[PDB]
């Protein structure tokens, strides 16, 4: 198709996800699956996945998800360990409800139990005695970059302008250095840094992937693109993607730190090899990024 019809993006209704996971929405009426990425079947290893109730895919999603489903306060977003397929696979399912459309299961291959308790006791104790921004944020790179291995890791910071300063940075050696670096406010747009402020952890495996579009792509159930801001899969802007490639950077872990509400900073890890953490590990990010964002909070009152 030519002619004159055919031929800085709401990044929160991407319509697809990257190639590392699988994502299930499910109609909580009748516990069916209502739309599923489009590598599910192949990824779960099993024949049918749209349309098909719970009960009936292998494994044990249903029993493992079914404690969580009652409405409580302090439930979802919350993540399952379950098998699924045949072959049978282990994987961590991450579980929330978006506004509308339905139940949404992201599931990941499972790996072992990440055993960083004695690391942590110190990473806290760091932060939690640091005396100043320098320190707090030094110790934050090399704490982060011990704890997931990155090849570069830095505190970006951002002012009242939305402009963004590189305040932080370890590398491996040899590499880049990007420390004092500053850059427009345009290339973390407003509308990312208020995703920022819900979904408090990303992961971009591979720079280079092909998106796999959510099967249908609107939701049965309101006739709109499916609300993915609380998706860890959900596929990353084409403009940001560009920007890396741009750098030869392979795989990034950016993880929030939120101040009084506002998006402070971000504590970003470049990997010039594709890379994933697993729930655990970015749980363990998490937790950190609280203890840090803590201590800021009292460092500049
Ligand atoms: C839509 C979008 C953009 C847009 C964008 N970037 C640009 O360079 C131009 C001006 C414009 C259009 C092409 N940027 C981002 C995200 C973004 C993040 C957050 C990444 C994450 O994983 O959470 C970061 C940290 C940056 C910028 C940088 N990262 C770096 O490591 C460094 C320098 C050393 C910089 C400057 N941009 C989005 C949203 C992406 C999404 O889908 O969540
Ligand atoms: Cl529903
Ligand atoms: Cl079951």
């Amino acid at each position: 198709v030519a002619g004159h019809a055919s031929g800085c993006e709401e990044i929160h209704l991407a319509g697809s996800i990257q190639p590392h996971g699988a994502l299930l929405v499910v109609s909580e009426h009748d516990h069916r699956v209502i739309q599923a990425s489009a590598n599910a079947a192949e990824f779960l290893n099993l024949g049918s996945v749209l349309g098909v109730p719970l009960a009936e895919i292998d494994g044990d999603l249903l029993i493992k998800i079914l404690p969580h489903l009652d409405p409580t306060a302090e439930g979802m977003p919350v993540a399952v360990r379950c098998r699924i397929g045949n072959p049978s696979t282990e994987y961590c399912g991450l579980m929330h409800r978006p506004p509308e459309g339905g139940l949404i299961i992201e599931l990941e291959r499972a790996g072992p139990s990440i055993d960083l308790s004695g690391t942590l006791a110190p990473a806290l104790e760091r932060i939690r005695t640091a005396g100043s921004l320098r320190a707090l944020c030094d110790d934050t790179v090399l704490l982060f970059q011990q704890c997931t291995g990155y090849d570069r890791v830095m505190v970006y910071r951002f002012d009242e302008q939305g402009h963004g300063l590189v305040f932080s940075e370890c590398h491996v050696p040899g590499l880049e250095s990007y420390f004092g670096n500053r850059y427009p406010s345009s290339t973390v747009p407003q509308m990312a840094r208020q995703l920022y402020v819900r979904q408090r952890v990303r992961v971009l495996v591979d720079v280079t992937y092909q998106p796999v579009p959510l099967e249908p792509r609107l939701s049965p159930l309101t006739g709109r693109d499916l609300d993915m801001s609380g998706c860890f899969l959900r596929s990353m802007s084409p403009c940001h993607l560009q920007f890396l490639k741009d750098m030869g950077v392979r795989a990034t872990l950016a993880v929030s730190l939120v101040v009084g509400g506002k998006l402070w900073g971000l504590v970003v890890c470049h990997h010039y090899l594709p890379r994933f953490i697993r729930f655990e590990l970015r749980a363990i990010c998490k937790r950190l990024a609280e203890r840090i964002a803590t201590r800021i909070t009292a460092l500049e009152s």
